[PDB]
């Protein structure tokens, strides 16, 4: 038969689908109701019941697993030319399996059947007789020549469309049926509908069809909200754009998707909101990339050609030739044409001809999102508080039932009790609540333009421990800026001196205007490598079509011949003249620069490497007098030193202050870069994650053997280290200094036994790949602690996935957006766009604004709505006790209420429990952190004790009013409602017990604000006091009498007041003994800072 043959998949065995007759289920059911029609033709009605129910129940059985589906629906066969489904049985690091449907289509007289198992293609080869993925040219060790030799594509290209497909990145969105699946397994879900069932087994009929259908129109909300948070920001930003291609020996227009391996492109100068196509390798001209999307550095990479290597012996190593190879999703600032003449013409824009090698989801972007999306991977809190409820109403039922067979009742009526105790364990407004406290959390965060897909994780962000970092792109800006001149000076007063702007003598602002490769077109444009645009306008020079460049406020300036910029001996050149005489500008390198000078200054070395060990690129400089077309050696003979140009990319105006914000609030921040770990520790000591001195783990030498080494940002202390017999000192190293990990020595390291130790004292790690973020954080998780990732790139996309909670920054500013959304609605009635990329296709939050505070607002929003989850399942819990106990108990005496005070009571009641969930949060961060969970020393004692300290007011009044009364020991439940003084005694209290509920219960105050600014509560209980307190004492008799209260004597009233006063301070007081003596919100060990 078939056997697919991937890393993929381990197993897999063809389907044939069975008919509707042969299924499983309905042969032996057929024999059993015809059992059951010949019996029938009481007590076998629920055989019947049984029998419905266990059949349908067959049918359902399939639909949880695959596997089961797949034994059940269809039958294995051994033919792949009549199989219609294929089961797919993957490995062990690989998602799940799954079935995928064999499709088929005849092109050029032969069927061809394939199909496609997680966006990887597989074809039908009949003479291994397996289906087989494609396997790339470069993936084989290519000659070079075959790539130097090829001429692009020729013919009818029928075939390589079905074998590599189209170049396009298409990602699946979830459909509404699923989602809903999802949600309807939650507890709460399939305990509202068993109630709801329960209560129609007896009840009316229109109440039970709208409470069901008021329960359904929840989750259909819930899921539509969700499903357009994910069709909206479940994508990456990919339109295609015309480029020329090399087909049937012409240049033609094609676009993006029409692409090919081997075929041959010309990539020009990318514009705005694009980039690289797919994984090009350049066959000749040069490029300018910028990595900083992908790989995750800021300085740009220079690309060169293939063209000059030998074209027999040499192989496509991938290494030394490493320079030539350009990724996709990376944009290309400067391209040049090809310099002489080849076999195939030149392309008709001035872009650089190259060669296609992948395309679609085999490229590494789009291998990495492919992984993540489908190679992806307590709800024991709300089991047990079910469990906990159910135990209860169980001890309840078996009471009720016991008094009941005593007395003499029906069993229906006593099934009736047993059904209501059950069905009111719960109050009716418990969806309502939860899903304005959701929306209300929802709609707080989306006011900073935080969009969230998964809104539980907003409680996940109360207690977190680790806040990870990512530094290009989210800390800082990705493009180099001009910071100003440095070095010119021969006082050594002070070597980090920058002279700003415009405060250069003669000699630096000519050269820096002379020594440029700009040059105006004759349409209107300039071209050239944007760094060097930037430097000539903060200077201010202004360059014309002619080369000459002037206007720049003290006179003008022409350039006579201008050099190039060789990979090798990196340096340039100029030739330019002014009306005073002729000079000759170069601008390369510093170190180059330094020999070939002559008056070397004192302070040439001290700045360069003062400037370049942390962040700065340098580029110095220099320049000679030429008096009145010559060769190059000469001009560059000796020269004299001119000034420094320092470049480094600007931090976000935002960053200090909320990594001080975090560092301030018991939480532990740390950086995970890609960038040399020299700017890494420059800007994380900028910030504020490293305080003291900083040590380095990198290799000690260069080639092999793994040997690290702690070496300082300077050359002062070089401790050696052994990863296979030294061990870390932590009393000598740990203490001292703080040290920040590589890629190589996090490599190097791995089945180390101190591992964890190292992992636990690091706050920086540099130069590493997109595979080890996941790595870190899946190994920071393991030891304990509640992680988060805020990254905005490709290569951060799995930590993002699998970080606690994730945020991806994208750009965009207020002023910007605010446009954007006023416009918007301005086309619905009669600055750069933003681009959604690929780190927001897997972060759940997604801040559509660029700054960093966008972590203090979510960790702010995350405290208020634990507490306000806590909050709401101690409230339950005690309400449920409360209930239980009431109905337990009491309904086994004379005690019924009337109408108008039950109205009344549930109306504020209910106005009050829906008030709990409004409430603003404090906009300080406190040190203290929420609690996990209602079952714990400190709660459970709090519960336990105020149910005591009720049960024991409740005891003492009903006493006291036996003492008064008759106690009446022949009870009957038929009785109607009639005004008694065991009604008022027993509501006035019931009334009271629910306002201490609320009013002990509720008040948090470093996390949210306090309860008299929650206007809505506050007035219910007041309210509620005000009637209790109006009641007790009679104030009023008219309202006395018109609620139907029986008069009361003197001593009853002064008993029930201080009753009332003692049970509601009694319940605070004990509460805030527990509260005073078992608190324990403490930080993590690792949120601790100390002076090392
Ligand atoms: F530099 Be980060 F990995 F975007
Ligand atoms: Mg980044």
């Amino acid at each position: 038969k078939s056997f697919v043959s991937s890393p993929i998949v381990r197993d897999s065995t063809l389907l044939v689908p069975k008919s509707l007759i042969a299924k499983p289920y309905v042969l032996p059911f057929f024999p059993l109701y015809a059992t059951f029609a010949q019996l029938y033709f009481e007590w076998t009605f629920v055989y019947l019941g049984t029998l419905v129910s266990l059949n349908i129940l067959v049918m359902l059985m399939p639909a949880w697993n695959v596997k089961i589906k797949a034994k059940f629906n269809y039958s294995t066969t051994k033919n792949v030319n009549e199989a219609t489904h294929i089961l797919i049985y993957t490995t062990p690091n690989n998602g799940s399996d799954g079935i995928v449907e064999i499709q088929r289509v005849t092109e050029a007289g032969s069927l061809q059947t394939f199909f496609q198992f997680q966006k990887k293609r597989f074809l039908w080869h009949e003479n291994e007789q397996v289906f087989s993925s494609p396997k790339f040219l470069v993936d084989e060790s290519p000659k070079i020549g075959d790539f130097q030799k090829c001429k692009g594509h020729s013919g009818d290209l029928t075939h390589l469309k079905r074998l590599y497909g189209e170049n396009s990145f298409d990602i699946p969105i979830p459909t509404f049926m699923e989602l809903f699946k999802e949600h309807a397994v939650a507890p709460l879900f399939v305990f509202q509908v068993f109630c709801v069932a329960l209560w129609l087994l007896d009840e009316f009929w229109y109440y039970s069809l709208f409470n069901l259908f008021m329960i359904i129109s929840m989750e259909a909300a819930a899921v539509f909200q969700r499903l357009t948070a994910l069709k909206e920001f479940r994508t990456m930003g990919i339109k295609p754009y015309t480029i020329n291609v090399f087909r049937n020996k012409k240049w033609v227009a094609l676009q993006t998707n029409e692409l090919l391996p081997m075929d041959l492109v010309s990539i020009t100068r990318t514009a705005e909101e694009s980039a690289i196509p797919c994984d090009l390798i350049l066959l000749d001209g040069s490029a300018i990339v910028n990595e900083a999307m992908l790989s995750g550095e800021s300085t740009p990479l220079l690309k060169e050609s293939i063209k000059l290597r030998p074209s027999e012996d040499n192989l496509q190593l991938d290494g030394v030739d490493k320079i030539a190879v350009l990724h996709g999703g990376t944009k290309a600032l400067q391209v040049t044409p090809p310099e002489h003449k080849s076999d195939i013409p030149p392309p008709p824009d001035g872009g650089a001809l190259a060669i296609v090698t992948k395309t679609g989801f085999e490229t590494s972007q789009g291998s990495l999102v492919r992984v993540m999306i489908y190679s992806a991977e307590d709800n024991k809190e709300a089991l047990m508080f079910i469990l906990f409820l159910l135990i209860f109403a169980v001890i309840a039922s078996w009471y009720v039932w016991v008094e009941g067979t005593k007395m003499g009742r029906i069993q229906s009526k006593l099934i009736l009790d047993c059904i209501l105790i059950i069905t009111s364990v719960v109050p009716p407004e418990l969806p309502m609540e939860l899903t304005m406290a959701v929306n209300s959390s929802l709609a707080a965060l989306a006011k900073f333009y935080v969009y969230c897909t998964e809104p539980f994780r907003i409680p996940f962000a109360g207690r977190i421990d680790v806040c990870c970092f990512d530094k290009t792109g989210t800390l800082t800006g990705e493009d180099l800026v001009f910071e100003g001149l440095a070095g010119i000076s021969a006082d050594s007063e002070n070597i980090r001196h920058l002279y700003s702007a415009a405060e250069a003598p003669e000699s630096t602002i000519l050269v820096i205007g002379a020594a440029h490769a700009l040059v105006k077109l004759e349409d209107g444009d300039i071209v050239g490598d944007p760094m060097e645009k930037a430097t000539l306008k903060a200077v201010g020079w202004a360059v014309e079509r002619k080369n000459s460049n002037y206007r720049e406020g003290t006179g003008k300036l022409d350039i006579i011949r201008r050099f190039q910029f060789s990979s090798a001996l990196k340096r340039s050149a100029s030739i330019a003249s002014h009306n005073d005489a002729l000079f000759a500008a170069v601008k390369g390198a510093p170190e180059t620069i330094r020999e070939r000078l002559s008056d070397i200054p004192k302070n040439y070395d001290e700045i360069y490497k003062s400037f370049t060990r942390s962040g700065s690129r340098v580029l110095a400089l220099a320049s000679k007098s030429l008096p009145k077309d010559l060769n190059r050696d000469d001009v560059e003979s000796e020269l004299t030193f001119n000034g420094f140009l320092i470049f480094h990319c600007p931090l976000k105006d935002d960053a200090i202050e909320t990594i001080k914000m975090l560092n301030e609030s018991s939480h532990r921040s740390i950086m995970i870069t890609g960038d040399n770990p020299l700017t890494a520790v420059h800007v994380a000591k900028e910030v504020g994650i490293v305080f003291g001195e900083t040590l380095i783990l990198d290799r000690a030498g260069k080639s092999d053997d793994n040997q690290l080494l702690f070496r300082d940002v300077e050359e002062t202390v070089s401790i050696p280290f052994d990863p296979s017999k030294d061990t870390f000192d932590h009393s000598k190293l740990f203490d001292r200094y703080d040290i920040a990990v590589t890629g190589y020595a996090l490599n190097a390291l791995e089945g180390h036994s101190q591992l964890r130790d190292l992992l636990r004292h690091t706050w920086v790690y540099a130069r590493v790949s997109p595979s080890q973020k996941e790595f870190l954080l899946n190994t920071l998780k393991d030891m304990g602690y509640q992680t988060l990732m805020c990254g905005d790139g490709t290569n951060d996309v799995g930590a993002l996935k699998q970080a606690h909670v994730g945020i991806a920054l994208l750009n965009g500013t207020e002023e910007g957006l605010k446009k954007l959304g006023e416009q918007r609605r301005l086309e619905g009635m009669k600055a750069p766009a933003l681009k959604l990329g690929d780190a927001s296709c897997a972060a759940p939050f997604t801040s559509k604004l660029a700054n960093v505070s966008a972590v203090t607002n979510i960790i702010r929003q995350g405290r208020c709505a634990l507490v306000n989850t806590i909050q709401m399942y101690k409230i339950l819990a005690l309400n449920c006790l409360i209930s239980a106990y009431s109905l337990s108990i009491i309904y086994m005496a004379g005690v019924k209420f009337g109408d108008g005070q039950a109205t009344v009571s549930g109306l504020l009641l209910s106005v009050c429990f829906l008030s709990i969930s409004r409430g603003k949060p404090l906009e300080k961060l406190s040190k203290q952190r929420p609690q996990s969970g209602i079952f714990n020393v400190y709660i459970m004692g709090s519960i336990l004790s105020q149910f005591a300290v009720h049960i024991a007011t409740l005891v003492y009044i009903t006493t006291e009013i036996y003492k008064l009364e008759p106690r009446e020991p022949q009870v009957d439940l038929e009785k109607e409602f009639a005004p008694s003084l065991l009604n008022t005694g027993i509501f006035i209290i019931q009334l009271v017990q629910q306002v201490s509920t609320f009013a002990v219960n509720y008040q948090g105050e470093p996390f949210r604000e306090n309860i008299r600014s929650n206007k809505g509560m506050y007035y219910g209980l007041l309210g509620v006091t005000g009637l209790a307190l109006a009641s007790a004492t009679e104030f009023l008799p008219e309202l006395n009498e018109a609620m139907k209260f029986v008069p009361m004597t003197d001593d009853f009233k002064i008993k029930l007041t201080l009753t009332l006063l003692l049970d509601f301070f009694g319940s605070w007081g004990v509460e805030h003994f527990f509260k005073f003596f078992f608190m324990d919100d403490k930080p993590s060990d690792i949120s601790v800072q100390q002076v090392k």
